[PDB]
């Protein structure tokens, strides 16, 4: 996940603000995010095969990290919503930052860090 952050930082020669990005995306400011952070989430996602996302691998991914059966399947219904809702963006990298955006927003009301 590091491993997958700092491949992509070099492959996109991204500065160390976007650990800054991450960090405030998961406390949920996403005033400063731009165009960027959602080429690292494309990058990331495509390194995790996590890319149309792919249901199957997005459950494994949220086991993962610590989910049970019934949560993971919870995340991913959400992330598939979200991705629905946003489907028509024609940059991939915007379509990825919103997506993101929408899952971390509506994820509240369960247990997952």
């Amino acid at each position: 996940f590091i491993k997958v952050l700092e491949e992509c930082k070099k492959e996109l020669n991204l500065s160390e603000s976007i650990i800054n990005d991450l960090y405030n995306y998961w406390k949920e400011d996403y005033s400063l995010l731009n165009r960027d952070v959602g080429c690292a989430i494309v990058c990331m996602s495509k390194k995790l095969e996590l890319i149309k996302i792919h249901h199957g691998n997005a459950e494994d991914l949220a086991k993962k990290h610590g989910a049970d059966s019934e949560v993971a399947a919870k995340l991913v219904a959400i992330l598939h919503e979200c991705e629905k809702t946003h489907d028509a963006i024609e940059d991939q990298c915007m379509k990825a930052l919103e997506i993101a955006k929408c899952f971390r927003t509506n994820i509240h009301e369960l247990n997952w860090a």
